[PDB]
């Protein structure tokens, strides 16, 4: 590799549109990708007043198929080469070489993934030079410390450089933990907001159901998402199956992402259910007694919180300022993260099988800042 | 296919041994010449310091077995198989193929770790050792060359690598550079004791530092595509912008050294020319002729080329990282805080224009000696 794909030029051209317009830069809107923070960004973008703002979604990585656009029926699907002034508009711009998109004088950009912010910050500079205006504010939806997605390398510093941008920029952090993490590292933004995690609305409908706990160890297994430390969990399970003589009493199930069943020893297997419907997931939560969900990141992630609120004893990990142990009594937070400790803790929890306290009420009781932000654009 | 296990932490099985003297055991991935770079050479240099009169010495290879040629650099060492249990004073044991095999570990075997997975194993051997021989845990000596979790994205490897720093048993850290030490201190890591050795100019290079210099319009680039910390692709992108925005760029030669790669077209018929890894002599000559340098190190560690370039009269572009800012180490060093292609290009244009040394606050780099003056103080603790 001699070049860096993520930062392929994001060419713009002038447009005669005169109203204020919000532009959401997202990698994709396909259902296949409608998870992570792409759905959260779309939820937040939905909040902005379509009465005071035209809305255009710019796809930077993946083009949709007819099916995907069904979720955006009110949106006019338009090519980069056209320059329509619709109120709602979707433009595919993943294939950018020698092509450009019409950027208006008062186009405001909302970034998501770090490379979308990277591009936005360069479009803003082009914009102010072209139209002879002071730089407009960028809205930056920060889902995680994205440099952490890479080892120390080019991508790492490029991703981080988007946080060191000195132009007008408003950060909206996913979770307060993430915000405080950024504050500690000394990053600066024109303004800072955040939205706290909130229990999945479907799941909340089952949180009061009666629970018939079984001897089930529920694992959040996502081999493809390194932050979830799938391989570390497997290694821990293997030691657990070997050192714990009552392990045969337990079922060990994996949910989140489909993978092959994994032999742990003693004929015991890690059984993958892949990604269940929220309904089935809810049912499985009610029956399960122990949970394992790791998140190598200041962000808390959702499954640990969901598991705790369904009466599971949950094994999770500290990271810097994050320690979920004081969020909820059901949460067990390991500081030393290795297979042996997870196994050991797991044996303790199993033995204790023969809820209580919560300091995260906000979770079951969020974009109230949207309007305060609308006044700033 | 899907990785279900973690290769770096394959079990490091030990068995009891009757050897009774004190013995130092160096855990290194390899001693092959092909790998005799990075910190493997530094660890061997430091291990060389320990008094062979007071200590038996065994080197345990954890990743790569040598070939007859490689062992030529260790002629005084008896090359022995894991299955044998000899009490030689100097010994090398290959232990990269470990499954169903063991290595004899004596009551008073002391371990010196290098790469994080070697420390990971050492810490587990120590536990096995104290249980087996009914003794309190022995001290581990940990030679820390960098914040090795940084070698990975947030993941299993990351936390495993870091877990070696959170080990609560007796452990002495020897940091490569004070910057690295302070970096660890800031993150709040704890060790039984802390030492460090400051960077010292390559002895061969020092022989040329006083030669007369005939500076040419050469931009010298530390290019190592395989070492991500050196941000090779970031540099290339920066060069491309530089070639496009700078109208006097045709006046300059742009050369890459460190690791062999194909020549890279930057535009305007200009190419990044790779010389691969030069001999220290040729490297020295090239340094004397060059006027501008680019050397990046995404890590608290300063790395050597930026320092070498500065002391040969080059204006050097490098990067800040956390507590590291080499700009106040030496006047020839230009440190960028915002690290992107545009800024590197812009800075590069400034430096070229200024072409139409002075101040140093890192004298330690070309002075004294005895950078391992702590060795004997450490020997008293084992
Ligand atoms: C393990 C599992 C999770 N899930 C859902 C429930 C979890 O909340 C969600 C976690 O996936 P993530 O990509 O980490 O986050 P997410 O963005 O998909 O989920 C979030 O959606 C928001 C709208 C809600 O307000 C949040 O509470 C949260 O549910 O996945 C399933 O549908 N089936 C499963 O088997
Ligand atoms: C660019 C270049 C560097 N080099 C050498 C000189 C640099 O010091 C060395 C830097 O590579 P690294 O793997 O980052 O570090 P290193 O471990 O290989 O080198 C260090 O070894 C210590 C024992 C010495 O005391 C130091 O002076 C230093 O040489 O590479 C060449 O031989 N040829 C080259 O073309």
């Amino acid at each position: 590799e001699t070049s860096i794909p993520e930062i392929t030029p994001f060419n713009a051209r002038t447009s005669s549109i005169k109203g204020k317009r919000l532009n959401l830069l997202v990698p994709s809107i396909n259902q296949e990708h409608m998870f992570g923070g792409i759905s959260t960004a779309l939820k937040l973008f939905e909040q902005f007043d379509n009465a005071a703002f035209a809305k255009r979604i710019i796809l930077t990585d993946a083009t949709p198929n007819p099916k995907d656009l069904q979720s955006f029926k009110s949106f006019k699907y338009v090519m980069p080469e056209e320059d329509k002034d619709f109120a709602l508009q979707i433009v595919p711009f993943n294939d950018r070489y020698n092509r450009t998109i019409p950027v208006a004088k008062h186009d405001i950009f909302i970034a998501t993934a770090w490379w979308t912010a990277y591009a936005a910050q360069r479009i803003v500079s082009w914009q102010s030079d072209t139209y002879g205006i002071p730089p407009n504010k960028i809205l930056y939806i920060i889902q995680d410390f994205e440099p952490g997605f890479y080892q120390w390398s080019s991508q790492y510093v490029l991703a981080e450089s988007t946080y060191k941008y000195r132009g007008p920029q408003i950060a909206v952090f996913n979770s307060e933990l993430l915000k405080q993490y950024f504050n500690n590292k000394g990053y600066n933004f024109t303004d800072e907001y955040f939205f706290q995690p909130k229990i999945n609305t479907t799941l909340k409908n089952y949180i009061n159901d009666k629970r018939q706990k079984e001897k089930i160890i529920l694992v959040y297994g996502r081999p493809s998402v390194k932050r979830n430390a799938f391989t570390l969990i497997v290694e821990a399970l293997k030691i657990f199956v070997q050192k714990y003589d009552r392990s045969n009493e337990w079922k060990i199930i994996s949910v989140g992402e489909k993978h092959k069943d994994i032999a742990l020893g003693k004929g015991i297997h890690l059984n993958s259910l892949g990604k269940l419907t929220l309904e089935d997931y809810a049912d499985l939560l009610k029956r399960s007694s122990i949970g394992i969900s790791l998140m190598i990141s200041p962000h808390p992630s959702y499954p640990p919180l969901e598991m705790a609120h369904f009466g599971l004893r949950v094994i999770t990990n500290k990271y810097e300022n994050k320690d979920l142990s004081n969020w909820h009594s059901n949460i067990v937070s390991l500081e030393q993260l290795n297979p042996e400790n997870i196994a050991e803790t797991l044996v303790e929890l199993c033995m204790s099988f023969n809820k209580e306290s919560s300091n995260m009420m906000f979770y079951i009781n969020e974009f109230s800042f949207i309007k305060e932000i609308e006044e700033k654009l």
